[PDB]
């Protein structure tokens, strides 16, 4: 995350780290046995780490559980990143506590203007590379579809929204992919893509989760 701050211990308790020997993507816990992340984070052999703050230090608050299965959306397009969502089922149920909580799915979509919290362990340097080890947070608003589409012409679909600041400065970045965008206590977005990180006129693009709630609910119930 660039221009964000250190969240702190368990302030984003639904945050997950996807690990395949190292941390490669983020995710959101939606109930004791399921995690939603981005389809471009699919890898085989995923281990989910819950209650993580520093991904390089075990502080006795974690739960390391392997995935039993992954489901990438039927319409995921890896070229356009349209429908970039995937579900990961956990082998055993995580134990929910103060440090590990699930986030709720929305009943409606959020409006431009709404303030969201974006979190993750991705790069922190726009012009450079720095990978933090503690969780970073960023409060950003949903931008208007017009400001989003003028920034990426012919590339935004109804399944994507933009959030951030056009002045550049703060934004999601490499690593943070798969992570949550929570607005008014609901999981409304998933970090999906952007043009570099925090550049002027280049906000991040997020999967608009409100368009997949019936697919999520149906898929989890039959798997
Ligand atoms: N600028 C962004 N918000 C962004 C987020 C995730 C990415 N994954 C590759 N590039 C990315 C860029
Ligand atoms: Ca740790
Ligand atoms: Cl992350
Ligand atoms: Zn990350
Ligand atoms: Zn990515």
């Amino acid at each position: 995350i660039v221009g964000g701050y250190t969240c702190g211990a368990n302030t984003v308790p639904y945050q997950v780290s996807l690990n395949s020997g190292y941390h490669f993507c983020g995710g959101s816990l939606i109930n004791s046995q399921w995690v939603v992340s981005a389809a471009h984070c699919y890898k085989s052999g995923i281990q989910v780490r819950l209650g993580e703050d520093n991904i390089n230090v075990v502080e006795g608050n974690e739960q390391f559980i392997s995935a039993s299965k992954s489901i990438v959306h039927p319409s995921y397009n890896s070229n356009t990143l349209n429908n970039d969502i995937m579900l990961i089922k956990l082998k055993s149920a995580a134990s929910l506590n103060s440090r590990v909580a699930s986030i709720s799915l929305p009943t409606s979509c959020a409006s431009a203007g709404t303030q969201c919290l974006i979190s993750g362990w991705g790069n922190t340097k726009s012009s450079g590379t720095s990978y933090p080890d503690v969780l970073k947070c960023l409060k950003a608003p949903i931008l208007s579809d017009s400001s989003c589409k003028s920034a990426y012409p012919g590339q935004i679909t109804s399944n994507m929204f933009c959030a951030g600041y056009l002045e550049g400065g703060k934004d999601s970045c490499q690593g943070d992919s798969g992570g949550p965008v929570v607005c008014s206590g609901k999981l409304q977005g998933i970090v999906s893509w952007g043009s570099g990180c925090a550049q002027k006129n280049k906000p991040g693009v997020y999967t608009k989760v409100c368009n997949y709630v019936s697919w999520i609910k149906q898929t989890i119930a039959s798997n």
